[PDB]
């Protein structure tokens, strides 16, 4: 099957790029960089962890803003190619207030606003920091959520011509990609 979005009823007027635009403006940068990752405040966390998870999650450290990467995920470290995020990327939550981590069985945001899934991204451990689940993180982390965009729209371009990332949620639940949340 196909992407599959679950939206806030609030952004039901609002299109995709737009929403994502403001998001990662109200998330912000994190500063994660050589350099300016000295203690854990802006590192983010996997499930089960240390460096591999189904889940990487990340608060941002200018708002309540969060977000959860759900897949099979891996981060390299100090291994070359240095500092890649790497392998399967299924999903994507935003929202605010992330609870939870390895020592409670997983992560959740108390407030999920937006979340894409079935993103069926796979990048290797070769491509290093030019791999696509790589960039896609790495802009939600720095505030650039444009890589992120730019897979949605191939995603939703796949399932119809007329479907973008300037489709609104309404119009994309039409299509039957997008279901609004049942308690907003």
């Amino acid at each position: 099957m196909s992407i599959s979005i679950s939206y806030s009823t609030t952004y039901s007027g609002w299109t995709v790029a737009d929403y994502l635009a403001d998001w990662s403006a109200y998330f912000g940068d994190v500063n994660h960089r050589p350099g300016q990752v000295v203690d854990g405040s802006n590192t983010g966390g996997f499930n089960p962890g240390p460096f591999d998870g189904s889940q990487y999650a990340l608060k941002s450290t200018a708002s309540d803003a969060a977000f959860i990467a759900g897949g099979d995920l891996h981060y390299t470290l100090f291994s070359n190619p240095s500092h890649t995020l790497w392998g399967k990327l299924d999903s994507i939550a935003l929202g605010d207030t992330l609870t939870g981590g390895a020592s409670s069985g997983g992560y959740a945001l108390d407030s999920q606003e937006v979340s894409f899934s079935n993103l069926g991204l796979d990048s290797p451990i070769a491509q290093g920091r030019d791999g696509t689940v790589h960039k896609v993180v790495y802009g939600l982390m720095s505030g650039d959520s444009s890589a992120l965009q730019g897979q949605i729209d191939a995603l939703l371009k796949a399932v119809d011509p007329s479907l973008s990332i300037n489709s609104t949620f309404d119009q994309l639940a039409a299509a039957g990609v997008a279901h609004a949340t049942p308690a907003a």
